[PDB]
């Protein structure tokens, strides 16, 4: 449902892929000519459907008023974006000639005007009552706006007055906001998921679709707010629209499942997903097949081949769905590239009897399951799955287009012969190398780590970190230790030096011992982390809060890490001295370049 928001969701804050911003120099991409692509129309062709199920769609006249609300919100969106564009507008003038006083008081001013626009709008889209849900997806991206505009002032807070003070405030003012917008968001996020999850006879699809329009056009712009922040990660000099790349680790799922359903949300939900897991690359499909009856064959089962980030071991899953008498294993598919589209095919009525799955891979090829019926039963239909940010081809990306990869494939056993096939997918934004670029701080969750000691477990993420989280335990005897391969890149300096960031959670002050590998040798520190939550009987926190998470910096501009270009480097974090009930909470390590700049922040 809604394509044109499952692919422009991320597409307007998608456009910074490197090289796209104005700090001095020639631009014609991005910047300018940015009118004819920021906001050409509104909404010409029909689209949001979904996430209206909080208003009343019993009746045309509360349809009709809602159609309204949606098309007042679309014109108020165009309208920031028009002050958005003054505001660039000026500030490229004025950074092409910084000493014009008449420039300068130009884009301040403009500044004031967009930044006062932008939060009355995110104010006025989550207080209009009985709508905060609908309005949910333009309210986080208007909020998003807000605090990359303030981002801004912060940067150029020197250049245009009194540096900070009256950026302190400013300051105060971006974190106070990053709070409310991202409490604002989970929380209605929440309470529309249990409305679904209450629905008598509620379908799992509908829950399902629910929260993978949420994820993809709301909760990863949350994600991105931390990033914000231009004390914790600086600027970059060249461009300031350059931000440290976030990834978005969590997994979101497309399925083919029986319709209706009886089978319950939480029983599909356990049948059809995954628990949480360290994040894993997909590489081996197994099917299996019933092949008693010819004219009767049909998928029975699968396997998946999976590794770890950075890992040289084949992981081995459970077999998903049925494997006695007459089911046989019929294809063991490698996926030596990414698959960015599938498509199902099942008969129509009994449905769910699936004859063929086809996997488009990246590089050009395709690789299928086939069950080989024979002959070909009537009534066949075929399903396409994928994440393109072309609106008019929801489920059908193309290889320059599409926004996720296949990840898992699960299969749920309906009747004999019949099963719900259920796809994982991840973001394409998340990097196979967990690669330390050499000119930006690098973000490298804690869940795309390969080993994991019998104390260290994922953990459920609160909804607004990208991904789920990765808690190390005591066991009163063994204390959780994580470890996350990354790769350096490529450089001359025969070494270069890196700080280690850490953002965490942790219920107490408790000793890390990190440490980090390069060709066998073993180079260590430790860090006390500060205490930033607690909860009821020390049970682990499903809902942590922006708030709750904290930076550390292991290694720093005095002690940095010194690595040399393109090798694998082993980083490890492991408590000391821990009691049983001591919880440490990893979001993520972060890879911090230093440079003269940081040779003076550390």
């Amino acid at each position: 449902i809604n394509s044109s928001s499952v692919s422009t969701a991320l597409k307007v804050a998608g456009a910074i892929l490197k090289f796209v911003n104005p700090p001095a120099g020639t631009v014609l991409t991005v910047l300018s000519a940015v009118l004819p692509i920021l906001w050409p129309t509104n909404t010409p062709t029909p689209e949001r459907v979904w996430n209206d199920f909080m208003t009343n769609t019993g009746n045309l006249i509360d349809q009709t008023v809602t159609a309204y609300v949606r098309t007042d919100a679309n014109a108020k969106m165009t309208v920031v974006k028009d002050y958005l564009d003054q505001y660039t507008t000026k500030f490229n003038t004025w950074k092409r000639e910084p000493n014009n006083q008449s420039y300068r008081t130009a884009v301040i001013t403009q500044f004031n005007l967009t930044s006062a626009k932008l939060r009355e709008t995110a104010v006025y889209f989550s207080n209009l009552v009985g709508y905060e849900l609908l309005l949910l997806p333009i309210y986080a991206q208007v909020a998003n706006f807000n605090l990359l505009l303030i981002r801004d002032g912060l940067i150029n807070a020197q250049e245009w007055s009194l540096a900070q003070s009256a950026g302190d405030q400013l300051y105060n003012t971006m974190v106070q906001y990053t709070k409310e917008y991202i409490a604002h968001s989970i929380t209605w996020y929440n309470k529309g998921l249990d409305v679904l999850r209450n629905k008598s006879n509620g379908q799992w699809i509908t829950f399902n679709d629910y929260k993978r329009e949420m994820t993809i056009q709301v909760l990863d712009i949350l994600a991105l707010f931390a990033s914000y922040d231009p004390r914790r990660y600086p600027a970059d000099k060249i461009d300031n629209t350059k931000l440290s790349k976030t990834e978005f680790t969590r997994e979101i799922y497309t399925a083919l499942v029986e319709s209706p359903s009886s089978k319950s949300i939480a029983a599909l939900e356990a049948a059809l997903t995954r628990d949480v897991h360290l994040f894993t690359w997909l590489k081996r499909v197994d099917f299996w097949t019933n092949t008693i009856y010819q004219d009767l064959r049909f998928l029975s089962a699968n396997k998946i081949g999976f590794s770890y980030t950075n890992s040289s071991a084949m992981q081995e899953s459970g077999i998903y769905g049925s494997s006695g008498f007459g089911s046989n294993l019929t294809h063991q598919i490698q996926l030596n590239s990414n698959v960015y589209k599938t498509s199902i095919t099942d008969t129509s009525s009994p449905s769910n009897r699936v004859t063929k799955m086809d996997f488009y891979k990246i590089d050009g090829t395709l690789a299928s399951y086939n069950s080989n019926i024979t002959p070909t039963p009537e009534g066949l239909r075929t399903t396409f799955f994928g994440f393109s940010t072309n609106e008019n081809t929801p489920n059908q990306p193309t290889v320059n287009d599409y926004t996720h990869i296949l990840s898992y494939i699960k299969t749920d056993v309906i009747d004999y012969n019949s099963n719900r096939v259920s796809f994982a997918w991840t973001h394409k934004i998340v990097d196979p190398n967990n690669q330390i670029y050499t000119d930006a701080i690098t973000q490298v969750p804690a869940v795309k780590s390969n080993f994991l000691n019998a104390t260290a477990k994922v953990i459920k993420g609160p909804g607004h970190t990208g991904g789920d989280l990765v808690a190390l335990t005591s066991n009163g005897t063994l204390s959780g230790r994580m470890e996350i391969q990354c790769k350096t890149s490529i450089f001359n300096d025969p070494t270069r030096s890196y700080g280690l960031r850490i953002r965490y959670a942790a219920n107490s002050p408790i000793v890390l011992n990190v440490s980090y590998v390069l060709q066998g040798v073993s180079r260590g520190t430790t860090i006390s982390t500060e205490s930033t939550f607690s909860r009821p009987n020390n049970i682990i926190p499903t809902d942590l809060k922006y708030e709750e998470f904290r930076y550390k910096d292991p290694f720093d501009a005095i002690v940095p890490m010194r690595l040399s270009s393109n090798q694998l480097i082993t980083i490890a974090i492991q408590p000391l001295n821990m009691t049983s009930n001591n919880q440490v909470i990893i979001d993520r390590i972060e890879i911090i370049p230093i440079t003269q700049s940081v040779l003076d922040e550390t």
